[PDB]
């Protein structure tokens, strides 16, 4: 219980309010890998989703901690897809290979 209500609040709100939510960092290869497959790979509508650097905002370092007690991660690229919770670049390959990934973007690419 590390942070305020209002960041969780505000934090629970990007999540949702957001067809592809990537919690990010500059300079960060896994953000890199995962935004290359979204963007460039799978060619989602880079304007379908929301990329936060957090070093670079004031609120950066709160927003990590709210998203450790919202997920249970504390690393960046964290992932969220149509309100889900999919994880850092690991989980998003992961669902790609499956075929998972293709049904989650489905509803997003329309």
């Amino acid at each position: 219980h590390m942070v305020s209500q209002e960041t969780i609040k505000h934090v629970k709100d990007l999540i949702a309010e957001n067809e592809i939510f990537v919690a990010s960092k500059t300079y960060c290869p896994y953000c890199h890998a995962a935004l290359n497959t979204l963007f460039e790979k799978l060619k989602v509508p880079r304007s379908k989703v929301l990329v936060l650097q957090l070093n670079d905002m004031k609120e950066g370092a709160d927003i990590q901690a709210a998203l450790y007690e919202i997920n249970g991660q504390r690393t960046v690229p964290n992932i969220y897809i149509n309100g889900k919770h999919i994880g850092g670049n690991d989980d998003l390959q992961e669902l790609r290979e499956t075929g998972e990934l293709e049904e989650l973007l489905e509803p997003i690419l329309a």
